[PDB]
């Protein structure tokens, strides 16, 4: 109700254009993070201080909620799992 500036965006559009920006199309959990910085200076202020943890999980629940994201098993032994868009569109 009181988005404006930047864009009344949601975050899954966000996210989306950071892996469609990858070429492999690929990125792991903390890569949607540094991205958002790097896509959204105006995080940048908040980096040098803690309320940098509050907004980061509002994104974890965008990635389990809307299975628009599907989970890769990262051969790494599940050290960073990687999030793709479902080929079936997009």
């Amino acid at each position: 109700s009181r988005r404006n500036a930047w864009g009344n965006q949601s975050y899954a559009e966000l996210i989306s254009q950071a892996i469609e920006s990858a070429p492999e199309k690929r990125l792991t959990l903390a890569q949607i993070y540094e991205w958002m910085v790097r896509t959204v200076p105006y995080f940048k202020d908040k980096g040098d201080s803690n309320s940098s943890a509050g907004w980061k999980n509002s994104i974890r629940h965008n990635l389990s909620l809307h299975s628009k994201f599907i989970k890769v098993h990262n051969e790494a032994t599940g050290k960073s799992s990687w999030w793709m868009l479902n080929p079936e569109g997009g």
